[PDB]
């Protein structure tokens, strides 16, 4: 079967740029897709919108609209040390943590720093 790796790299394939906020959206559905056991109908999903000629930024906003495991969710807290350890693509993406973010409205993630700091990445 399809792995979180597999995937990611699947997603990574049609994602321009490095260290995108899309790249880490790729992230969060992998990771969040691997703890759901959905990597499977997550790819299907993608797939099936590229096919009808979405791009592939919309196909992962979609998934995050379509697959269940997402609706109404709140974004994965990722601990990380400073922010210097996001990617320079995603810097301009971080934002002060709302009081309710959820990740089909566009909040991917919220990085917590090692000094307490909180920042949500958004789309
Ligand atoms: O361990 C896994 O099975 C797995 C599957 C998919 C993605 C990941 N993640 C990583 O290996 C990894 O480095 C991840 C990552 O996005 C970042 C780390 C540091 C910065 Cl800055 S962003 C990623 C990952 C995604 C999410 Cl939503 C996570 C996570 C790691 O830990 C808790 O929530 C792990």
């Amino acid at each position: 079967d399809i792995s979180a790796k597999d995937l990611r790299n699947i997603m990574y394939d049609h994602l321009p740029g490095f260290g995108t906020a899309f790249h880490q959206l790729v992230q969060v559905i992998c990771k969040l897709g691997k703890d759901s056991n959905s990597l499977d109908i997550i790819h299907a999903e993608f797939q099936a919108s590229l096919a009808e000629g979405d791009s592939p930024q919309c196909a992962l906003i979609q998934i995050t609209k379509r697959v269940p495991i997402f609706q109404d969710a709140a974004p994965p807290v990722i601990h990380i040390r400073s922010r210097g350890d996001i990617p320079r693509a995603c810097q301009k993406s971080l934002r002060p943590v709302p009081p309710s973010p959820k990740i089909d409205r566009g909040w991917v993630c919220v990085f917590q720093l090692q000094d307490g700091k909180t920042l949500g990445l958004k789309i």
